[PDB]
């Protein structure tokens, strides 16, 4: 049963870090994948709440959909990269979440790590087979988004992984071009090295 935000008891257990409550619900065959009003499952809720105990319980539960999509296509892994929560991104990847899944705009977890300058997440994603040159629906690569947002440290990791700096967006702009337009002079310098 759902509340006014579409949350089940399991969503609430996640949001409030109630580990025993989570286990009893799952043992009673509570559906691990019910969506709230924004399409969040209890696993999205645990990532957003940084609820470590319930997070582990949910990823250890076989029937939990690790690649579940919010109503904008956001997965638990993309959410972990965006929010820069400790540990959870790597735990999801180790539990075999799809490193290359994308939201409804075509953005992977690596696109988002680049946009928010989550350098540690970019490193783990790349080490686990993330496509460094993936283009989203606007033809933007993670390097393009790092250059757009001024994410210097993540741009550097991407270049050290030999990300292709010549892949342009839908308007034929290079990462170097968007950095220049947005006055991210340190990135233009880095790209010119």
């Amino acid at each position: 049963q759902t509340d006014r935000t579409g949350e089940t008891a399991l969503h609430l257990a996640a949001r409030y870090s109630r580990s025993d409550a989570a286990k009893r619900l799952l043992e009673a065959s509570a559906d691990a994948n019910i969506q709230d009003n924004m399409g969040r499952t209890p696993l999205h809720a645990a990532v957003s709440a940084d609820a470590q105990g319930v997070f582990q319980i949910l990823i250890r539960n076989r029937a939990t959909d690790l690649d579940a999509r919010m109503h904008d296509g956001t997965t638990p892994l993309i959410l972990a990269a965006r929010l820069a929560v400790e540990g959870m991104l790597e735990d999801l990847i180790n539990s075999h979440a799809d490193v290359n899944a994308v939201d409804d705009l075509g953005k992977s977890a690596l696109h988002w790590a680049a946009a928010v300058n989550n350098v540690d997440a970019a490193v783990v994603l790349l080490k686990n087979g993330a496509n460094k040159d993936m283009q989203n629906n606007r033809e933007e690569t993670p390097l393009f988004l790092a250059a757009r947002e001024g994410s210097y440290e993540t741009a550097k990791v991407l270049l050290d992984h030999f990300a292709n700096r010549d892949i342009t967006d839908h308007m034929d702009r290079l990462p170097r071009d968007i950095a220049q337009e947005r006055m991210h002079h340190d990135i233009v310098r880095l790209l010119d090295l």
